């Protein structure tokens, strides 16, 4: 019954979900002049030139792009992972005012709304083994700012129409992620969690530095989605997104400078 709402919003998520309290939670605000250049760090290898798209999902939480994963195609490396991680679906956290929606913050900043690419690791076999692993995903998190539209993220802004609310899916079939990545792949990575329930602290995370532009228009338009199902009253899908947590007992490292 967790939500985003005053009564089952992030505040109350601990009391089903005790770990939302730990060591390793996400998001965090990225404090840039403490985190430190780490020149072993090595370029991330993103590949997602034989990503297979199948279908976008409406949640009733955000909406997921699901990829084919039963398969090397779209794989994320290098950085600072060992081995390859598989993407699985890409979703948004965003917000119901442009200066609020990211869960990650850089020294404070929010941005209107976050892109998290998650990717597991293939020694785990499948997502769900993943999950319970320290070093069981990958998420490339990346930061959508308001301005000039982004092209790659039309095709997913046209069809939200018809995932409007929760329980709704769609073909997706042919959607090409490498549209949605800003120029630089420069990142800062820190371990951390999932940041909706389970909440389970088996993400390393990787976020890019450039974030990507999106047109008003664009986010205008993830902000008609629906947070109930059809034929519930309605209530907007805004705000979705979980605010930074205590860094506590870790080190955030960059990739660049
Ligand atoms: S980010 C991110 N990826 C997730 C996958 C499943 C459940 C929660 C999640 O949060
Ligand atoms: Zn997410």
């Amino acid at each position: 019954h967790w939500g985003y709402g005053k009564h089952n919003g992030p505040e109350h998520w601990h009391k089903d979900f005790p770990i939302a309290k730990g060591e390793r939670q996400s998001p965090v605000d990225i404090d840039t002049h403490t985190a430190k250049y780490d020149p072993s760090l090595k370029p991330l290898s993103v590949s997602y030139d034989q990503a297979t798209s199948l279908r976008i999902l409406n949640n009733g939480h955000a909406f997921n792009v699901e990829f084919d994963d039963s398969q090397d195609k779209a794989v994320l490396k290098g950085g600072p992972l060992d081995g390859t991680y598989r993407l699985i679906q890409f979703h948004f956290h965003w917000g119901s005012l442009d200066g609020q929606g990211s869960e990650h913050t850089v020294d404070k900043k929010k941005y209107a709304a976050e892109l998290h690419l998650v990717h597991w690791n293939t020694k785990y076999g499948d997502f769900g083994k993943a999950v319970q692993q320290p070093d069981g995903l990958a998420v490339l998190g990346i930061f959508l700012k308001v301005g000039s539209a982004k092209p790659g993220l039309q095709k997913v802004v046209d069809v939200l129409d018809s995932i409007k609310t929760k329980g709704k899916s769609a073909d997706f079939t042919n959607f090409d992620p490498r549209g949605l990545l800003p120029e630089s792949l420069d990142y800062w990575t820190y371990p951390g969690s999932l940041t909706t329930p389970p909440l389970l602290e088996c993400v390393t995370w990787i976020v890019l530095k450039e974030p990507i532009s999106v047109s008003s228009e664009q986010v205008l338009k993830f902000r008609k989605l629906n947070f109930n199902g059809e034929g519930e009253p309605e209530e907007l899908m805004v705000d979705n997104w979980r605010p930074a947590q205590p860094l506590k007992n870790r080190q955030i490292k960059a990739s660049f400078k």
